């Protein structure tokens, strides 16, 4: 036969080796011609294992890159101008690789050139609440001031957004031991830790979903009009630059000012950790210097986008898409994503070349420019929107498949929860221990629901991944899952050789998965989320399940405004409309499932598909959140604290964090109670779509 | 058999006239409770001529109502300050009605309160155009002026608008014989023609298809959370309000100042037509004094459902509908259309009660408040925007059915073009002098296509009826069409007692349609229109009636901006991309074409029948048009200038406009580039989904 389990059985692990190994012998930056010969040779790939057509789809985008012959760098300053401490042109390459060329050295994509020089302050991890400490608890000022931070914890967009607000001129980002050197492991190349010379990578925009910074809205085709540079979306004000912990070291161990307000704000450096501004005594007339000549340009990008075509609604799309563009090597993120991606469309062009097909279409893309803002996926998406919003089924993400070995990780729409706890309950665990036993039962084991008894953790879609324009954007329900590590206050941290040059087929050969059984277990997952999407003649989507999660959601938010009696009783501020409307989302969709269930009628079939297939859409706002225009879903949006956290019901979460400190009081209750009443009217219409129809 | 003749010979002119009568006895005024009343009794009778449900949907909204005990009213005052003229208080009630309670007298809805009292400018018809003439040309200044307009030739709020933006500190509308007494037909009761003391009522909102003014994008129900007034959408800054033209004689026959500078600002009353400002000399000192203490209030609206649910295609919604409040009795505007509805619904009605139901659901609306903003149908659609996003087949709309009784005049989407040529070939013409010859036949003769040999005339659907949300801001294919004059010039002016107490079933019955032949007619296009789109296998679009216009606007708009060759040298403004999208379009739309004629396969004819429906839904951009983010339409938008007009290719159409005026011209032409940019890939977007799917 040919149904899930022959799909599943071709997967082989030692295909995924040859191609992550062979994905991962030359750096694929976006933009630079060894990406774009890599995307002609998976377009070649692709049409070989028997896909009915492989395209390249392009545009031109701003992308960001260091200037060859005038290297980023930051000094510490004399008085009377000389440089006497610099930090590093670049990571010291790893073994056998020290004669790899093109290999771009540290810098944060988008920064604008400048030159700035002044005192440090350290501000822990540049999030809203460190700035709120320093500014409301300690006083200390930092307009004027450059500051250093340490990553983790929150995108480090967010971080500059923050010190930018905060007056900062400039800013500095390292990696602390604290957050990117496990204990008891070590180095690269002799462990999977982050050397004192290591750096990670990353733009620091701040798109909110817009892509290409020039064209929002619109793709950046040939005959796109662009934004001039002063109107562009998302770009930072102020300069930027990421070190590793040698480096930190030098410019933290002078420090002086006011101690650490705490331990939460020590890393793990011989150094006091000390706020400054500026340093101690004797080397008080010392500044820092910032010295950065990136240049952003506009430059072509290549996404490949395969296509197999349904043998019965070809009219609708199951998608599997992962971005191609890495920092480096990219020997995690995302060729360990990619060479997934590729065995599954050779699996599946298998089952095709012995006359299969799937019931509906499904898409796979090889998305460029991800590492630059998402921007392959999302120009990709605005140039198709009309076709994904009436015929999109289903967006399964594939970037990385590995970021530890210890467990599963889903992060995906309730609409998919049904589906994900019963394919896993028919996969083999591929950890120790749990031989024998399905991946359900060592996933529940390891990471349990906080909420359910015997149930696994599955966490809401935040951003910083290509499902970002489908999901937010355009409402097409989405999901993704890679194995995860154990170290749950690291979840946004990176794993320690995130984005570094230290990121290749050997950290992951080695160290990760020597067996590839890990990777095996995600194409399994990946590629059983897309059969069956594209197979099962009922959509495998449970309404029902949204249900459950939006009365979380709704006790939630309203515990979050019950923190403020006084303000709810002279407002009048009710939650009532929006629990009554999660109480009718509950009726409705219980009677759904009903008729579902209960309904040889191909209209009454597709009818109820077309309603499995909306629902996800019809949480889409088409005004969007407040000044943020591409985040249009009511239910989810990515944190406005740190675009990789979801945030639930976004619109009234913003209008009450740190409701207390706004100035009119009358006016930030009235925007609380108009985000009530949008996340109620948004639920009540999504519980209509699945009312009898006529 | 139940076919669509078996639905066509049900209807009867008789039942008309007799729904017509029993609709306009009483006025029915939104939000009062004889509107109530009527709609509760419309209800009832749609449940028993067979729908499967009939609702009431109601909001609470936005209304606007003279003060009953302080009058508006118009004063000449001299220098004293004593009042020695005042317009009149209510307009002298039509034979045999003079007992009639709560006939609302003449105002502007949505009026601020105020007393203003200043000097007149006249500025004819208050036309962008005019304000030009009077500012650049006569260097004559409207700042805290009174203006005096006649109504005609534009909507009376975009009058309005352009007073404001002059500096008006006032607005006195007026009818002019000129516009609304056509030569040898006597007045009110013993012709059609306006009498002296006759006046128009309308909203002289700018709500740029907003809704009720306080909740825009969201639905006005019981939770709503509501602006204030001082944000609320389209409400006017200077008071306003209506006089006839024994009034404006008076006013008018003191003016001095300069003379008209030509005879289109003449009229025809007998005084100069002087511009002013003020009077002349031996009045200098006498002065214009408004009194309006008109109020805003939140007042609930009631809409009504019907439902006639699909035998096949349930979910898919072909939607009928007209408004029901009228400023007085409404015997032309609305109950000349909701008289041909209630025909068309009894005619559903017999068939379905003979076992028959349509291939997908016909939805029936008598919509509330259309005359204070069109707000019961655009609640109603913003309620319901996911359902009928992704359900709606088609608009038709049915406002009055005459205004005039010379031929038929349609206004649609070019996707309808095809359906109404075929359908108005097998009705027979009423026309006298076409006995025995189809209605296309006496339609094409007396309004003859201006672009083909041998084809009626279709007009561009603009705005100021109840399709405005469903085209413009949802993307559904819409229609409207009635009987007609043949008066060119006067299109959108109204026939001449529009909006005043003397419309009135004797007006219609003695003057326009005494045998209800032209109400047939007229019953008989939008019922037939309605049953072919709920009954044909195939939807009756044809997307190569799209290719043909989009050239005609594409080398209009090119045209327009072919005026600056010199500017669009200099900023390089090309038209190529807009043209290669329109001939991409007529390629793909014509073997789009070819697969439709040459595809037993349901879900091909389904997949295609979407293809076919969502076509419309493609010139949808979700970003609106530049500050009007309700008129989302690519190709068509009510003229910036005329809410009554369409506008092709709009985006580009308000960047060209007056450019040469504009300051900085690098700007201006850059907005141009961007609106191409915007028109050339909407085209490309929606040519693509009629492109194969996979
Ligand atoms: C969840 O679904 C339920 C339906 O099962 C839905 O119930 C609806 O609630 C609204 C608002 O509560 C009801 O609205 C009432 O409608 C009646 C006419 O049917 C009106 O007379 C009422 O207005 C009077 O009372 C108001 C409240 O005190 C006054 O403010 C007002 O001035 C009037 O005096 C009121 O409009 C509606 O009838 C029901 N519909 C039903 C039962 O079918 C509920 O709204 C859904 N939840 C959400 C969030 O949508
Ligand atoms: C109407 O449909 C046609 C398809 O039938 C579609 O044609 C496409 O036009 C675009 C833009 O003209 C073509 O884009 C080119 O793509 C090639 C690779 O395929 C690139 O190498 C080209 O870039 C070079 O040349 C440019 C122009 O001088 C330079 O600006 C650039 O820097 C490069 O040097 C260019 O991107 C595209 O290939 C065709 N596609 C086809 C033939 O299938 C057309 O765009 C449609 N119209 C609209 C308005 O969409
Ligand atoms: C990655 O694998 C590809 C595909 O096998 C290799 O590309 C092929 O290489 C051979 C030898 O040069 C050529 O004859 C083929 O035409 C190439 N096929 C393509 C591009 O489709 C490539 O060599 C491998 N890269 C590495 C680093 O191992
Ligand atoms: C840090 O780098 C800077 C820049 O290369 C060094 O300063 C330069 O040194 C050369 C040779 O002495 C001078 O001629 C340049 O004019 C200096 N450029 C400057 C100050 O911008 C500096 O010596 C380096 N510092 C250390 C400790 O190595
Ligand atoms: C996950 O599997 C469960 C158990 O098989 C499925 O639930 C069953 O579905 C069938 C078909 O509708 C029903 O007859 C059973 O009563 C259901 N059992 C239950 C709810 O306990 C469920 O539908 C699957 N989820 C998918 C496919 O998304
Ligand atoms: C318009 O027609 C309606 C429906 O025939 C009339 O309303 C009915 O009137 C009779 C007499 O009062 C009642 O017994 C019915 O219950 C009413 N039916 C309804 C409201 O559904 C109404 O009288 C007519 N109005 C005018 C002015 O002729
Ligand atoms: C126009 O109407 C105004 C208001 O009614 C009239 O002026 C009023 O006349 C009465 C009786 O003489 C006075 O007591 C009021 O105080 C006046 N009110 C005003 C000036 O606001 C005026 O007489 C009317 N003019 C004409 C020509 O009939
Ligand atoms: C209007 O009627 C014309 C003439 O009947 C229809 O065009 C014909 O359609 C049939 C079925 O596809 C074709 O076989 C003929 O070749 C067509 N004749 C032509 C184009 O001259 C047309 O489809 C009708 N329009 C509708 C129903 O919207
Ligand atoms: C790189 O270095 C210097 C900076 O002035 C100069 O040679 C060249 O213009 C730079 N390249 C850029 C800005 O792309
Ligand atoms: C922070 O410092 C700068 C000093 O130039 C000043 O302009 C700003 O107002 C200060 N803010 C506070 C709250 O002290
Ligand atoms: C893999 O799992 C083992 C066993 O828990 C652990 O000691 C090792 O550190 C893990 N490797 C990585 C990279 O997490
Ligand atoms: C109507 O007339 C006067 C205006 O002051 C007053 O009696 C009453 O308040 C008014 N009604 C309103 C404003 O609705
Ligand atoms: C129009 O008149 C007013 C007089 O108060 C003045 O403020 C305004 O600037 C004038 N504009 C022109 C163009 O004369
Ligand atoms: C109806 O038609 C006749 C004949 O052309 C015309 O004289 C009459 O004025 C028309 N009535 C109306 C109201 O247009
Ligand atoms: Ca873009
Ligand atoms: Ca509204
Ligand atoms: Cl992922
Ligand atoms: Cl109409
Ligand atoms: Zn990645
Ligand atoms: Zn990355
Ligand atoms: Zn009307
Ligand atoms: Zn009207």
């Amino acid at each position: 036969k040919h149904n899930m389990k022959a799909f599943l059985d071709e997967l082989k692990a030692e295909n995924i080796k040859k191609f992550l190994y062979n994905f991962t012998q030359i750096p694929h930056l976006a933009g630079t011609e060894q990406n774009f010969q890599l995307a002609k040779q998976i377009q070649s790939q692709w049409k070989e294992f028997g896909l009915d057509s492989v395209e390249l789809a392009h545009y031109d985008v701003l992308l960001s890159y260091p200037n060859k012959t005038h290297p980023n760098y930051i000094s510490i300053i004399n008085e009377d101008g000389n440089e006497i401490f610099n930090t590093s042109l670049f990571e010291p390459p790893p073994p056998g690789y020290e004669n790899v060329s093109d290999i771009v050295p540290p810098f944060s994509a988008f920064s604008p050139q400048g030159m700035p020089e002044g005192d440090l302050v350290y501000v822990n991890y540049a999030r809203t609440e460190d700035f709120f400490k320093l500014e409301r608890d300690m006083k200390i000022n930092c307009s004027g001031k450059i500051v250093i931070a340490r990553y983790g914890k929150v995108f480090r967009g967010n971080k500059v957004k923050n010190a930018q607000l905060a007056g900062a001129k400039g800013v500095i980002l390292y990696s602390d031991p604290a957050d990117y050197f496990a204990p008891g492991v070590k180095s690269y190349p002799d462990g999977w830790n982050l050397p004192g010379g290591g750096v990670q990578r990353g733009n620091i925009l701040n798109l909110n979903g817009a892509g290409d910074p020039l064209t929002p809205g619109y793709p950046a085709n040939e005959y796109a009009y662009r934004r001039g540079i002063a109107e562009a979306v998302g770009l930072p004000s102020i300069p930027v630059h990421p070190i590793g912990y040698y480096d930190a070291q030098k410019l933290l161990e002078k420090m002086g000012g006011s101690a650490p307000p705490d331990s939460s704000w020590r890393g793990s450096l011989k150094v006091p950790y000390n706020v400054g501004p500026g340093f101690t005594g004797n080397f008080s007339t010392q500044k820092v210097k910032m010295h950065i000549h990136s240049t952003n340009e506009v430059t072509r990008i290549y996404n490949v986008i395969g296509t197999l075509r349904g043998a019965v609604e070809p009219d609708r799309y199951v998608i599997l898409g992962g971005h191609r563009d890495s920092w480096v090597f990219g020997g995690i993120d995302p060729q360990s994503g990619a060479a997934v991606v590729h065995e599954i469309v050779r699996s599946f062009g298998t089952l095709k070349k012995e006359g299969w097909r799937p019931r509906r279409t499904i898409l796979f893309a090889s998305w460029d420019a991800a590492e630059f803002g998402l921007l392959g996926s999302t120009e990709w998406a605005e140039e198709n929107s009309r076709l994904l919003q009436e015929r999109g089924v289903a967006y399964i993400n594939a970037d990385s498949s590995i970021e530890g070995n210890y467990t599963l990780r889903v992060d995906c729409t309730p609409l998919m929860y049904s589906l994900v706890h019963n394919l896993t309950k028919e996969l083999k665990s591929p950890d120790e221990g749990f031989e024998g036993k399905s991946l359900y039962e060592s996933w529940t084991k390891k990471s349990p629901s906080p909420e359910f008894s015997g149930m696994p953790r599955i966490s809401k879609l935040g951003s910083g991944n290509d499902f970002e324009v489908f999901f937010q954007r355009l409402g097409i329900a989405s999901g993704r899952a890679r194995y995860t590590k154990n170290w749950e206050t690291n979840k946004f941290s990176g794993y320690p050789l995130y984005h570094s040059v230290y990121e290749t087929y050997e950290l992951v050969e080695k160290f990760y998965d020597p067996m590839f059984k890990y990777h095996l277990t995600v194409a399994q997952v990946r590629g059983g989320m897309v059969f069956e999407l594209a197979n099962s003649i009922v959509l495998p989507f449970d309404c029902r399940d949204y249900a459950v999660v939006l009365r979380k959601y709704a006790d939630k938010i309203y515990s979050i405004s019950m923190k403020h009696p006084q303000e709810m009783k002279t407002y009048s501020v009710s939650f009532d409309s929006l629990f009554s409307a999660v109480k009718n989302f509950t009726e409705i969709a219980s009677k759904f499932s009903e008729r579902l269930q209960d309904f040889s009628n191909p209209i009454v079939l597709r009818m109820m598909n077309d309603q499995l297939m909306f629902l996800e859409r019809a949480f889409i706002d088409p005004l969007g959140l407040p000044d943020r225009p591409f985040y249009r879903h009511v239910i989810y949006a990515p944190s406005s604290h740190n675009k990789y956290a979801g945030e639930s019901f976004p619109g009234i979460y913003d209008a009450l964090f740190d409701i207390e400190s706004k100035v009119d009081p009358s006016k930030a209750w009235g925007e609380v109670k108009r985000q009530i009443y949008v996340a109620a009217f948004t639920v009540q219409a999504a519980a209509e779509t699945l009312s009898e129809v006529a």
